[PDB]
């Protein structure tokens, strides 16, 4: 199938590589690659992270100076401002090149056209799904992790083998796997989650609390303990990742199984409608517009919501409680 | 009636004129006027068009330098960015004047207040309805073409005679006609079309294709031939422009006449509702806001839609076919 | 694929052919075929067209006399009355034959069962999509045109090779193409257009006019100029036929592109519903019934609608105007 | 105003006139005109009416023979079959003429295009509103009556003076009046009544009966007496025609006035909607189609409804009663 379990490491040996950033990924992938036998460099904003980067023994010039030396570049930096940075400090230099290759972590800014490099650069993606620390929590085990790969532009007939070259350049396969996928799919996915089941879950919890308290005379403490103040959810998620989502439930009681299944098959249509709406909203590019404007206005809504959430009853009760249990 | 079939040419003889741009209109109208016995100049961004302009024998200074010399100016340039250009490079100079006159092709930026020149300048419009090449395709015939005229500000009691002076300064009347109309009407009209019957037409065609294929076992080729791959529509539009929209249908079969008329009178209310909605959306200024913001965000939606349209089935089939017929 | 770019001319050489009519197609296809090296004849109502036909040097007997001599027949005549004519003057003669072949331009009368020849005749279709004059406008260029082919009944195991034989007998391939398709598809298509996007377009235009005038108090002249009195639509249709429907819009302004695309994707569902309704109405045979009855009653509705359309405001204004521009 | 109170009698003196029919109008208008000093003739189906016509001293040839002799013709015959009769026995003869004039009582068959005489005949209407006997009930009083006039085609520049000539040729003005009006208006009106307030009235009466009987234990006799078996309605209608519709109610009780007015203003919208629907149904020509087909099928619905109405309870009770009162 489309999967790839291992590949070559040929095109990247003999060239220099441009690593932009020393954050979570940047540091991890960069240390990995240096340890994989390649000549690499770093570009970074000269701050605490730069201290740490030069600390770990990576020569770090300015951004553009790392792009002039390298024939490849990895932009391991945020999604919200990368645009301007590319416009000012990277586009000129890049125009000062002929054969180049650029790879990202996320496809947001590219899939939606906020960044359109020239046709003189093969354009690709390599994206994992962790938060980042798990990857050292796997590398010290000699394992490998799974990732997504994409190609946006090929001016060399070699974008894909460069893709797998990079892949093995970061220690994913062999040991994990590597999926090939457009930029579009990656963004669509990373957003659907952030828009569909996470917020639904949180709202459902909040509603259960509010109801139980204001309509059946219950104590906040008990509600919090039942719903999320206990690590129940964590164990469930672990068992899911290990055994399977459904096979997991065998370790539960029959009553739980019955209720869960019935209600699941009973509410599947509603959430389906919701998911359709949101995925459509995304495929078109509307959310990108919304978010970019919200940046351009001063993050007001962001602010007010961050306020309301914390000033809710549930949060205050959680505060009193976590204090009681010593949890910070 | 409000029409005007010919007028004078007095106020423009003895003055200099400022022509901003050498594109489609700029070149045509400018060559026309030079050939109409006037002293004119050109302002242009120094690029290929500037090469062509100085090629055809028009002294072309910088924009502001053409405004300092001229007592009139014609801004024959786009609608999406003209704002900034006026703010930086034209407003100062114009402030360095007392009696001036400015005329545009479109009323978008003025009707909605994105450009507010001083009360020391008579403000007007002169707009034709072609794409531009038809106008030489008429001038070499010695004909004249129809246009729209408007006045936004009059500080001379002469805005209108300047209007008709310009009109005859471009070779429209005598030979065509000249309508007088606010900036607002022009914009309203140029937008209603672009929002109402064009997109409806395209969507209807697309839907006919999709249906015929996916629900009655038809070949893409036949559908494309029937609907638009044939030049039927072109001949129909020509006959419309020549004889009249309805009188045109006499050259059709009775069956076609019957079905067309019945269905037309059957669906008139729906589209009427739609048109009402859109015209209202415009009269208020909302669309201008939408579009300006979409510029300020990075044209994401534009991008995604341009993608989806081309990646549709109909387009791919059209590709294979046009290839077969040799059509580029 | 199903297409055919060229084929043989064997079965038609050595036989006589029956051409019924000398109208648009009849004359064109007949002259073409005579010029393609075949023995042909004509049948016609003895009137002006008969004068013109015998003028151009085609021996023209009575209809039935041309069917007795020919082993093939092409019924190149209307769709509304052909029934009776076949019942009286053609069915008897045809019954006086054993091996025969009949081909039409349109599949209306056959697809719906208004004409059911015997099982002793291979039944087929050959239909182009022009209005007819374009085909000489292509033949004098030595080109070829596209057409649709169908087979309703085969009593010879040769209906298809007869089909392609005829095809090349009229000068379509090589130079154009030839699609194979049931009678049903042809009728369905020729009707969907006449019921879906043509009338919608006209109604939308009419509504735009009415609104702009009676709501914003604009001048009729300007509205007419913007919407259809200008040949804008013609150039657009030409560019469509040449480049492609979407690629066409590159020659427009970004504003137009944006509005058009958004609104297109915004109204696709409505027109889809409409098209579904009408196509269903057709597939069943209801429209044929409606139309046949309307013939049998005296064309009242036809009359009243032809009246209302012309007595509308838009038409009167168009009259005054076209008069002004010299357009007949 | 548009009214006409008297006019000339010039164009009809010196010519012959063609009177088709000797029914209600035919006899009345014909006798009137003969008595008005003109040379006239009659055409009639040779039956009892022909006996009566030749009885009263009118030479009566065959239809076509009366059209060959006359330069004018009046078609004073029904609306349901006149079509065929004109097609067979009148159109040929008429084609055997150059300057002719044709006038009707009703505009049904013309307004809807079921009859389209040549452009060599001025086409007009003259229609009264009685049932016909009232007109002698006025002529023996030396009065005059009101009528409607229309012109469909004028090939003489004299259609209107011929109109008024005819008008005075039948004894309407002076003494009554004469309104000018298209064929369309006449048909629209004569139908609206027959579709809107007559049937509504009858249905309301029927419903009142049914309700009163089946839901409040009332005797049929009393209901019939109250609603219509009494001549109340007749006196009311007379007073309406004499004094005015509203001024009429002064002769009623205050209670009646109050209830009537309140309920009238309370139900005006509903019936308005209904009337709109029906008038629209007519303006388009649909009803003509419906009726013509119902003729072509065998008058089934007509039959079944004529049955149901008479086999209703109300009718049987009316039978028993009218028998009791001696009313036939
Ligand atoms: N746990 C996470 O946050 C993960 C992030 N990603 C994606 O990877 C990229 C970010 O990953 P990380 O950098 O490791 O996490 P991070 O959010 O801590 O990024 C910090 C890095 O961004 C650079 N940076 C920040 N502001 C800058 C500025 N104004 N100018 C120049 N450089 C600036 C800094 O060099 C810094 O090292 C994004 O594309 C993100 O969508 C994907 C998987 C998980
Ligand atoms: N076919 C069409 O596009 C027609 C356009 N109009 C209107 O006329 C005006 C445009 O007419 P055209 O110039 O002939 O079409 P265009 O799209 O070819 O405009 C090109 C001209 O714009 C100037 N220009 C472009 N970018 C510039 C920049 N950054 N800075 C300075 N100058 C720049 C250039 O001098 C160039 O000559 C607009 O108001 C438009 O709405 C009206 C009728 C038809
Ligand atoms: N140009 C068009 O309108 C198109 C029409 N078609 C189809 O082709 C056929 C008609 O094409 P054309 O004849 O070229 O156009 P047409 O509509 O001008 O047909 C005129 C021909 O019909 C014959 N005709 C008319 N009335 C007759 C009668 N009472 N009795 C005997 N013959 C009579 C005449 O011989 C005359 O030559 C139809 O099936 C039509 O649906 C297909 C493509 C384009
Ligand atoms: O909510 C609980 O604690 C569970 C139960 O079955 O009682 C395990 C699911
Ligand atoms: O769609 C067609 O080709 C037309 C027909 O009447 O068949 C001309 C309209
Ligand atoms: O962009 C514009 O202004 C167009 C017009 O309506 O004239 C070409 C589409
Ligand atoms: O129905 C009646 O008899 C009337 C009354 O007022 O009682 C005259 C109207
Ligand atoms: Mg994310
Ligand atoms: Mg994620
Ligand atoms: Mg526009
Ligand atoms: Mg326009
Ligand atoms: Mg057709
Ligand atoms: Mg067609
Ligand atoms: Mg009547
Ligand atoms: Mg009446």
């Amino acid at each position: 199938d489309k999967t790839v379990l291992d590949a070559n490491l040929d095109p990247l040996k003999g060239k220099t590589i441009g690593v932009i950033g020393y954050g979570n990924q940047g540091r991890v992938q960069a240390t990995i690659m240096r340890e994989n036998g390649l000549n690499v460099i770093v570009g970074n904003v000269k701050d605490k992270y730069y201290e740490l980067a030069k600390k770990e023994g990576f020569e770090v010039y300015e951004i553009d100076e790392a792009v002039r030396r390298s024939d490849v570049a990895l932009l391991l930096i945020p999604d919200e401002v990368m645009k301007e940075v590319y416009e000012k400090k990277i586009a000129p230099v890049l125009q000062g090149k002929k054969e180049f290759v650029l790879d990202f972590a996320s496809g947001y800014n590219v899939a939606f056209g906020l960044i359109r490099p020239p046709k003189s650069v093969d354009t690709i993606m390599v994206a994992p799904r962790m938060v980042g620390e798990g990857i050292m929590d796997l590398h010290k085990q000699g394992k490998g992790y799974p990732v997504l790969l994409g190609v946006k532009q090929d001016a060399s007939g070699k974008a894909w083998d460069y893709a797998k070259a990079i892949a093995k350049g970061i220690g994913a396969i062999p040991g994990g796997i590597a999926v090939i996928s457009s930029f579009e799919e990656e963004a669509l996915l990373d957003l659907m989650s952030e828009h569909t089941w996470v917020p639904i879950l949180f709202g459902a919890i909040k509603a259960c609390y509010d109801i139980a308290v204001k309509e059946y005379g219950v104590s906040p403490e008990a509600a919090l303990l039942e719903f999320y103040a206990s690590g129940e959810l964590a164990e469930i998620a672990r068992l899911i990742a290990e055994e399977g989502i459904f096979n997991q439930m065998v370790h539960h009681s029959t009553t739980s199984q019955y209720g869960t299944l019935t209600r699941m098959f009973k509410y599947y249509d509603v959430v389906r409608r919701i998911v359709e709406n949101e995925a459509k909203y995304i495929w078109d590019g509307s959310f990108a517009k919304e978010w970019s404007l919200e940046q351009q206005a001063g993050y007001p809504v962001f602010y007010r919501l961050w306020e309301l959430a914390t000033q809710s009853e549930m949060a205050k009760a959680e505060k009193e409680l976590y204090k009681l249990l010593g949890r910070k």
